[PDB]
């Protein structure tokens, strides 16, 4: 159900180079499909940039892994 | 359905070291789990011993990544 595919997405992004866990994940279904947002926690010291790059590189491996997925948001927050 | 779990299946297994694709995968429910047979390509001047532990090891991590098998049998042949 539900629970398999958001371990699956958390395992996804916290494999990602930069990802600092998942800080929260909120998934729905629409229909068959997954709309989920999710923040990732980063280094505190990397530049707004990089967190950039490591959210879209999230967004998708994430993707990438779970073809059920139809939108991923993906922000960031400091975490040590 | 099936399909993106067959798909799956052989991407995990295709990831292991020392396989050399998926020749062969039966799928079947029972129930809402999954129980599967399989046949990997493996070097064929590899010894028995080490295609035992190549299969050993697609089994761990298929069923790692897959929750669903319940029951996976791998088996090997040569591949070029």
């Amino acid at each position: 159900h539900m629970e398999a595919v958001q371990n699956r997405i958390v395992e996804a992004a916290e494999r990602v180079p930069g990802v600092r866990g998942v800080i929260h994940l909120r998934a729905r279904y629409v229909g068959q499909d997954i709309w989920a947002d999710m923040i990732i926690g980063v280094d505190p010291e990397n530049t707004v940039e990089q967190a950039h790059e490591i959210c879209e590189a999230v967004q998708a491996a994430v993707c990438g892994k779970i073809r059920r997925i139809e939108s991923l948001d993906v922000s960031a927050e400091a975490r040590e």
